[PDB]
């Protein structure tokens, strides 16, 4: 079955930066694999680039992609972050900085309980301290939940607008891992998820004129029945998988790659939007990019690390792998 990927992103009149980023992904897809690393946001300034910095010093190159999260930008009790000058622009500045170096900012958002009754993003089926926030109500005009999500969306849009006005484009991966139902946005199932995606997509793209985003839909794990969760080809640019293999297992995850090609009819670039152990670079399973999670998921610890020093040295020197030093500059 053929690939059938659009040369333009879904956003009408994408920014110059977004079209360059999207074209870079299209032209490298199936030929090279873009290296990435997640970072941990919060009150630790020093630590904001620790994973890319470790990779530079130990493996000889920074990843081409850096991950950042708006999780503290809104939420009950998070004023220490979103009202502090040291932290209220941490995500924008991190994204700006990496873009200016020629890298790819990949943004997500562990979206805390929009009601502000709790500070939680985890759902009642997660096994963790949960929010009761009801996505089915959030997608209905005129409910308290709807008002709450629109307030939070305005705050995040303000940040993304700062990026837009600076010429920065990003991978934007909202409402992620919905199918696991462990976050409130997926907890009510596919119907509310798709309606939330549309509310956000329309608000960002149409109402706020945010033309600088490349939209990443996270298709699993779990992948079963994901077709019913898909927002549609007109609101997604990239299919991302979040696959956490056994610790130390660098299997290529070929079967998940093939499933994303089949399920989405070859219409979208396929990426490993989160992982623990990184899939071995392999053009038979050519993830557009990979992104291990932060801390020990990237920087090795112990005798069976997720990504050992020797694995990283090999991976970041491979001709298959794009590092920050291979980027053209935007
Ligand atoms: C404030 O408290 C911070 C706390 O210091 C900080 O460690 C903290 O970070 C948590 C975060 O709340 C949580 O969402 C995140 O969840 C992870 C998850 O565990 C997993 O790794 C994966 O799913 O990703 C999730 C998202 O990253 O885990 C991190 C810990 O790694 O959150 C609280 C606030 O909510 O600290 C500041 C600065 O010191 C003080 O000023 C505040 O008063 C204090 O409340
Ligand atoms: O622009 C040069 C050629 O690009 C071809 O598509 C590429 C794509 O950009 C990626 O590199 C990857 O998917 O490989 C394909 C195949 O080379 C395109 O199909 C050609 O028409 C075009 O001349
Ligand atoms: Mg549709
Ligand atoms: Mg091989
Ligand atoms: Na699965
Ligand atoms: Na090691």
């Amino acid at each position: 079955q053929d690939w059938n990927i659009s040369s333009s992103p879904v956003t009408p009149s994408p920014s110059a930066g977004a079209q360059k980023l999207y074209s870079f992904l299209v032209q490298n897809f199936q030929k090279k694999i873009i290296s990435g690393a997640m970072t941990l946001q919060g009150g630790d300034e020093s630590a904001q680039t620790k994973e890319p910095d470790w990779l530079q010093q130990n493996a000889g190159h920074r990843p081409a992609l850096v991950g950042l999260d708006f999780m503290f930008q809104t939420g009950k009790g998070e004023e220490w972050y979103y009202n502090d000058s040291r932290f209220s622009k941490q995500v924008v500045n991190g994204a700006k900085s990496y873009w200016q170096k020629g890298g790819i900012p990949a943004l997500c958002w562990h979206w805390r309980d929009p009601s502000k009754d709790t500070d939680a993003f985890y759902s009642p089926s997660s096994g963790n301290s949960a929010t009761q926030f009801d996505a089915d109500q959030a997608v209905k005009s005129g409910t308290a939940e709807n008002k709450a999500i629109l307030q939070d969306l305005a705050v995040i849009a303000d940040q993304l607008q700062d990026l837009r006005d600076a010429g920065v484009a990003v991978l934007w991966r909202p409402l992620h891992e919905a199918s696991g139902k462990w976050f409130w946005w997926g907890y009510k199932g596919a119907d509310a998820l798709k309606k939330l995606w549309k509310i956000e997509f329309d608000y960002f793209v149409k109402e706020r004129n945010l033309n600088n985003l490349i939209w990443v839909f996270t298709a699993g794990t779990p992948i079963e029945g994901i077709a019913d969760w898909y927002p549609g080809d007109d609101m997604v640019d990239v299919i991302g998988m979040d696959i956490y293999a056994t610790q130390g297992d660098h299997a290529t995850q070929q079967d998940y790659f093939n499933q994303c090609k089949s399920i989405f009819k070859g219409r979208k670039i396929v990426a490993m939007s989160e992982c623990g152990s990184v899939p071995e670079p392999d053009l038979a399973a050519p993830w557009s990019f990979f992104m291990p999670w932060y801390n020990n998921y990237c920087i090795p610890e112990g005798s069976n690390p997720y990504n050992s020093l020797e694995f990283w040295k090999k991976t970041m020197s491979s001709s298959l792998v794009i590092t920050l030093d291979n980027m053209p500059g935007w």
